[PDB]
């Protein structure tokens, strides 16, 4: 009805027992993640290199050879910047495009732009290579599950997928308001103004977006993740909650309590990301960031060689089941 955009302010998971959530820890693999998703993308790919089109075209083929229905987009756009006019290029994986509501996972696929040090480039191993190959490695985990979301004549669901790569996140020159948030700032104003589901007379594919989780700067040992918004406080708790199940099931590594992700802990000011201009026309955010930042924040220390693999993989399952409990898988 003309309140399905409310559904989401209603919506609860279906919750995993022990059996699944063994099941689903032991269906992600940090290595396999680690040589075929993670690993191609640890290259210079600021927004119109060569890196950039190879990131792009290694997130579409992993994604093409998934079996779930997946319809993937290119949003390309031109945009003013430091250096005069820029082609950008977002990328948008949606499972049944014409359900009306979708849970939302992102990052950015583009890497700063920085000069060369002594042989010496940066590549943003947590920022954000890992959350893409963590995206990625979700849709591969979950295929089999999210291939009963394809639509048939038995059944089209109401509530389905999409993964969102931003291109342009990082600033070319000095982080400033004409010189970020490319590729986020383009894809909100365009959701904002396209109608949803077709044919709809006054609602837009941004009314669609039940919650958009946003991965940035993960893959650094010891990350606290704050709980940023009112509206989405009660999926942060179940996002405690999994991970502290799993936890006693045994199922994480290197892993306790007293220093886990999920903390009583909530962040007053704002941290501007690529969830900023969904947050700004009220799209509910479940913003997975560190705080404080990684110490190798846009450093060329920034690489594969200082990731912390464990937390990554322990992350993969806590997102895993989150995503599966929403839903309903
Ligand atoms: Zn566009
Ligand atoms: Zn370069
Ligand atoms: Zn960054
Ligand atoms: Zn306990
Ligand atoms: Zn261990």
């Amino acid at each position: 009805g003309p309140a399905w955009p409310e559904e989401k302010n209603y919506h609860q998971p279906a919750i995993l027992n022990s059996s699944a959530l063994r099941q689903i820890a032991e269906g992600t693999s940090i290595s396999e993640m680690w040589q075929n998703d993670l690993q191609p993308l640890l290259i210079e790919r600021y927004p119109g290199s060569p890196g950039s089109y190879a990131a792009r075209q290694h997130i579409m083929q992993r994604i093409q050879r998934l079996q779930a229905d997946w319809v993937l987009e290119i949003d390309t756009f031109l945009s003013q910047t430091p250096y005069g006019y820029r082609s950008f290029s977002n990328i948008i994986s949606t499972l049944n495009p014409t359900a009306k509501r979708h849970l939302v996972l992102a990052c950015h696929y583009d890497s700063k732009y920085f000069s060369h040090w002594n042989n010496r480039v940066f590549v943003g191993a947590t920022d954000s290579a890992v959350p893409c190959a963590m995206m990625l490695e979700l849709a591969r985990a979950l295929d089999k599950k999210l291939l009963s979301l394809k639509t048939v004549s038995d059944s089209k669901p109401d509530l389905s997928l999409q993964l969102i790569f931003f291109d342009g996140e990082e600033a070319f020159l000095h982080w400033s308001p004409q010189d970020s948030l490319y590729g986020s700032r383009h894809l909100a104003a365009k959701m904002a103004s396209t109608p949803h589901p077709p044919g709809a007379r006054g609602t837009s594919q941004l009314h669609g977006m039940d919650l958009l989780v946003l991965l940035d700067l993960i893959g650094a040992p010891n990350p606290t993740f704050p709980n940023f918004f009112p509206n989405s406080a009660r999926w942060f708790e179940r996002l405690q909650a999994i991970e502290h199940e799993l936890h006693e099931l045994g199922l994480l590594k290197d892993h306790s309590l007293e220093g886990r992700y999920f903390q009583n802990y909530s962040y007053g000011g704002v941290i501007q990301d690529d969830h900023i201009p969904f947050l700004r026309r009220g799209v509910p955010v479940l913003h997975l960031i560190p705080s404080p930042f990684p110490e190798v924040w846009h450093t060329m220390d920034d690489n594969e060689e200082n990731l912390d693999e464990s937390t990554i993989d322990n992350l993969n399952k806590i997102l895993q089941v989150f995503v599966l409990e929403y839903l309903h898988l």
